[PDB]
């Protein structure tokens, strides 16, 4: 009876789904948290805590796949609780958990936050989860026995300070009061959720089906949030980049700028060969394209269709290997511009016609419909073609 | 046009999945795995190849959740080649399976096959992969400072023996030419096989998600294989265990006996508690019940509907963490038994009326059909109620 809906970005980040996320949330009765740790976050500016929390209604799950800093996350609620919000009833954490500790930390800095060295752990079967807060004693002698190897790794091996052990403990010694009433099995409230008939929003940030414990043929649409132009952070391969005034035009209108940095982030037209391949690992149903207005008034707009790589060859998608990238160039399709603004508009019909051409090419070669169209930050400044629960 | 299949085992293994992957092999042209590395296989003894290696319509993809050892892989296309099979031509090999090497079998015995270092190595960023095999500068210089480490934390912290360099590289010096036909973008095969209409079945041993780039929304069928009881081979928590002459009787009579070892497995009854997890984990679409013929001639059978644990709590899923099996008791329905044999029955009209009673109430307790019933070692001695790929 309910619908169960994953929402996730398309592109290298940045694609503006918070403002989406939120406005699902109009229609979900329960958002899950299945993966990553704390990384980024909607705007207090919440890293670990599912995106429904401000409405009354919604159940917020953190569900086994997401790996978790304890004290980072009683500081996000204490910090919504100094705002008022009653989050001990209805944020819900798993058992499952691993957490991340103040070695996982060191041992990224040794080798350059946190994350990866917490899911080493888990990998490995040896890491503290948030079920083992309520057997202090083993809490005690398995993050003993974890400092002995990591401590020695870290002193010995980098060279670098180690983490205190009795520290540690005296660090941890109120997170299972405080955790207690909000730990539960996640995966088997899910489904009991799912046959209430109550729609179930997954945020991605380890799939869905590990990460909550929840069969694959149960999600019924998957929406890809998807920025009108590409963006990048970091270094590497970028077969759209542009480094010209359009570039930089597109920089300044779409306010790409490292919100703690302030670093310009490298922008980019559409790239469709990107796209294919998200398309295709996630299988998504359709597409919430946002920030169009951007690209309101250039006079001509590209779409990277193919990449032809250094012996000429056709790829219509993104090589596995990073150094497959040296010497490639996009192929592009060349659509006209429009001068109006697409700004906060609301309804299809009054996009400039060049806009929805635009909008429909893109449709076109990833063959998936444009569902859903943000215009601006409002949440009222959203076209629904068709609704993810509907 | 096409049908993508999930087939896995629902309880702790020894299910009897071969007979049947090899039974569906029929209707796929694509059959791929996707996770696990060497651990079990079909009947020659074939731990990585993919199971549809002898139909020669079928091609064979190790998609890149699957972690392998090179000289393990080689050994087996040869033995296979040895038979004639022209397995070159039928086997893709992703270049982003990450590679078992000798230090990660080392890492396991110093903790006491490779498995689980391989994806500590890959889940760390530092793992070497079958793509690396072609370029050999980036092989050795990767493995040399793969070493420095794990030999520093073999000897200095496990006084375990070290894994010689260059005794790897003579190792490996074959491995590039050997598997370069092989090798590919396996997550594009797939693609471009549904595109085409093509059969896929996806061989359970990380997701199909992740394990193949697969999106979920592609899976049309999860077939749960699962026998008529449960048997367990290591220690720990086993609710349904006959300790009796009942558990020794269904020992006996379903060759429950360590392929290897030769020590019994333990086994018990059929646990309903067990397969909803497992039903809700992986979305089963319908169960492919195996060794119905065991029972035959049993007085009563009993199958667990619910736990109950210490404090007298009913459970209708098995508990998170081991130790709250302490003092678990499972709650059982009866059935009665049939005295006729069920052996190599074509047809569900022959079965006796207990013995479809028996299976039917299985149905009705988990809430999804017996699509399949295998009665015994052939193949037409399957009796198929409902196909997966149709």
């Amino acid at each position: 009876m309910g619908k169960n809906v994953v929402v996730l970005g398309t592109q290298w980040g940045d694609e503006g789904k918070g403002k989406i996320v939120d406005l699902l949330t109009q229609d979900a009765q329960v958002v899950v948290r299945y993966q990553g740790g704390h990384n980024a976050g909607h705007t207090t500016v919440l890293r670990l805590i599912p995106s429904g929390m401000l409405r009354p209604n919604v159940t917020c799950y953190i569900a086994n796949g997401v790996v978790l800093s304890p004290q980072a996350l009683l500081s996000e609620i204490k910090e919504l609780e100094g705002n008022g919000i009653n989050v001990r009833e209805r944020l819900r954490i798993s058992l499952a958990c691993p957490l991340i500790l103040p070695y996982h930390i060191a041992l990224d800095k040794a080798r350059e936050r946190g994350i990866g060295p917490a899911y080493e752990d888990k990998v490995a079967r040896r890491a503290l989860r948030v079920g083992d807060l309520f057997h202090r004693d083993r809490f005690a002698n398995k993050l003993t026995e974890l400092l002995d190897y990591h401590n020695f790794v870290l002193t010995q091996y980098f060279k670098q300070p180690a983490v205190d052990l009795e520290s540690l403990l005296g660090e941890s010694l109120q997170w299972a009061e405080e955790l207690r009433p909000m730990v539960c099995d996640v995966s088997a409230c899910l489904h009991e959720h799912r046959k209430q008939g109550e729609n179930i929003l997954f945020e991605g940030a380890g799939s869905v089906i590990n990460g909550a414990g929840f069969g694959p043929r149960y999600i019924d649409y998957v929406l890809g949030i998807t920025k009108a132009y590409t963006t990048r952070v970091g270094g590497g391969p970028f077969p759209t980049e542009l480094l010209d005034d359009v570039g930089k035009r597109i920089a300044e209108r779409g306010q790409e700028f490292g919100a703690v940095t302030g670093r310009p982030r490298r922008c980019g037209w559409f790239d469709a060969v990107l796209l294919k391949r998200s398309i295709e690992l996630n299988s998504i149903s359709g597409l919430c394209v946002t920030k169009l207005d951007v690209l309101d008034g250039l006079e001509v707009l590209r779409i990277a269709v193919a990449y032809k790589d250094r012996d000429g060859n056709i790829l219509s998608r993104p090589p596995l290997a990073a150094d497959d990238f040296n010497d490639l160039l996009p192929v592009y399709e060349e659509l006209p511009g429009w001068q109006e603004s697409t700004a906060d508009v609301t309804v299809m019909s009054d996009l400039p016609a060049n806009a929805r051409a635009y909008l429909k090419r893109i449709e076109e070669i990833l063959g998936i419909p444009i569902d859903m169209l943000s215009t601006g930050p409002e949440r009222d400044s959203t076209i629904t073609l068709r609704g993810p629960f509907l």
